[PDB]
């Protein structure tokens, strides 16, 4: 596997829930970057060098993803809920001496990030979420068109071992088809092939695939319920926030994302980028610029 | 060696312009066509067909593309596996036997063929029974988070080829067995005759048969839904005398019953719940047969 972060160090950070692997580089204010599904920390490799010119950049594998440890799950999928992942990453950052930091997340990692902001706003100076709406909003929008467009939320949330058994026959095909299908052009051309190999190797481990399913089970059940409590109470994130989405990504399906996020956050700005879902790989210079300017201001 | 489960029944291959329909044919008296659904074949009627054959000529047919019926070549609109087309093909098959006016009972996908037949060509039917379904339009209108999770396979199997076909080829035995067990009351395979399960497993083992099933669900998400929507928008109701049976632990419990739903779709309909999961003729054969004999006689 290739080293896609030249000159970055590595940390394997202990927490009460297991180790978090991260690449660490740069200097300045601390900035945590969180990937999502079906990727690992390496999805930040095209923007992390530029961010490291201005920040101390921590590029972490989510709990149970990449090289982080895989806690045993339970009937409520607890360790893979975004509430639990957020708590674990807060512990990891404390091990580095970071108790107040900037945070950018994409896909599942963006869900960790906004849940972190709802549960522990004091931990964050600023927050960016990439190509997501809150989990509650995806489910509330559920109808025939959405069910057909974004089927994997309900498929991967089916009780074990059904998605695990389907994914086991030809995992390479599924993960490559997902990566391609969510890009603007619909192929793998936006990705460095060395980064694709990182994603493929992680997806080839049945234990890693089980974690991904637990993540989507949490997304169907406890994560949705946590979100429902906040929206029905009118709780809004007070942390200054940036929502970036792809004009051809998942979040924009049939919703104006900034209007959605303004219901969830009291100080949010946002913009689309011409891109499918994988903003930091499909549109690295614009994503890095948007992030550097937001976190620097 | 697949078991013969229809004592006293012949075996017929009926020609049509779209390919052969296989049927078991037994009894004498007025004609009654029985239509299975997913993931089964005609053999799912083996516990109720003898009781019906006491009073009717009973034709137990494999749906177009299912079981031993031929598989017509599909197209980009999934036309031969739309319920409108399947109904036309089965009307042709019944004409080959000289039946232009007959009674009809269907279950699952076969009940969708059946009510579409009644909407398109009511003159063909003396009486109509549907087992543990609502109209396809109604299920899609109900497709919120809860239904997306319970009825996930309507969206999963409708994904563009080859996504479900590729996933299903890894371990088809596991998937067909799960789709049999999961909606029974028991949640296991104990309601089924093991010899019937082997019929279902052997059919599902064939990639070409699984592809047909996916085309059926693709039609169900697209053309079948549009055909139903036209009838709803036109206020069209089935005039054929109708029976709606459903499982007490089948269709999810609502403040409205399945009979309430079918009364909006049909002007002369009676209904009753059966103590059963989804698979009424196998989980509750005595109660199902009694209700059908009483209705059709
Ligand atoms: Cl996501
Ligand atoms: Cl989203």
């Amino acid at each position: 596997l290739a080293d896609l972060f030249p000159g970055f160090g590595s940390e394997w950070i202990n927490t009460s829930s297991g180790r978090i692997f991260a690449r660490v580089g740069g200097d300045g204010p601390p900035l945590l970057l969180l990937h999502g599904f079906p990727q690992t920390h390496v999805m930040w490799h095209r923007v992390a060098p530029k961010l490291a010119e201005r920040f101390k950049v921590i590029v972490a594998d989510l709990p149970g993803y990449g090289w982080s440890d895989m806690p045993e799950s339970d009937e409520q999928h607890t360790p893979y809920t975004k509430r639990a992942m957020a708590k674990q990453l807060i512990e990891a950052m404390e091990q580095l001496g970071h108790v107040h930091f900037a945070l950018a997340g994409h896909d599942r990692g963006a869900r960790v990030s906004y849940r972190l902001a709802l549960d522990s706003p004091g931990r964050l100076s600023k927050l960016a979420v990439l190509d997501i709406l809150p989990t509650y909003e995806y489910w509330q929008r559920m109808n025939r068109a959405y069910a057909l467009k974004i089927y994997h939320w309900s498929f991967l949330a089916q009780p074990a071992p059904l998605p695990e058994n389907l994914l086991g026959g030809d995992p390479d095909f599924y993960v490559k088809a997902k990566l391609a299908s969510w890009t603007r052009a619909g192929d793998l051309s936006a990705f460095d092939p060395r980064a694709v190999e990182h994603y493929r190797i992680a997806f080839a481990d049945p234990m890693r695939r089980h974690v991904m399913c637990e993540d989507f089970r949490a997304g169907a059940y406890a994560d949705f319920e946590h979100d429902k409590i906040d929206v029905e109470a009118g709780n809004k994130i007070p942390v200054p926030m940036l929502a970036l989405w792809g004009a051809s990504g998942i979040a924009q399906s049939a919703a104006t994302p900034l209007d959605v996020w303004r219901k969830w956050a009291s100080d949010v700005q946002g913009a689309p980028i011409e891109s499918g879902h994988f903003l930091p790989e499909e549109a690295p210079d614009q994503t890095a610029e948007a992030l550097v300017r937001f976190f620097s201001a």
